[PDB]
């Protein structure tokens, strides 16, 4: 019943932290992409 | 050795109510995309 | 404070477990769609 709680922080957290990352990356990756000509 | 459940409840809970949330992100947008000729 | 632990564990281990199941299904689909000529 309790670790639940972490269950919505971590739920959260989980896609939340996630996007963060794959927001980073697809950043870096269309940046890297971008240098070309 | 106990938490591990919850790792299991969390993993499964993570990698679904995401791809639930890519889910009905991807149909809304399948489908408001779909009311133009 | 203790929980955090399961946090990083979990945080980690979502976003790995992740990669690594749409990791074998992105060669999987890119194996089956090399089958052809």
């Amino acid at each position: 019943e309790k670790t639940n709680l972490e269950i919505i922080i971590l739920e959260g957290t989980a896609v939340i932290a996630m996007f963060f990352w794959l927001l980073l990356v697809i950043i870096l990756r269309t940046v890297k992409r971008a240098n070309g000509g």
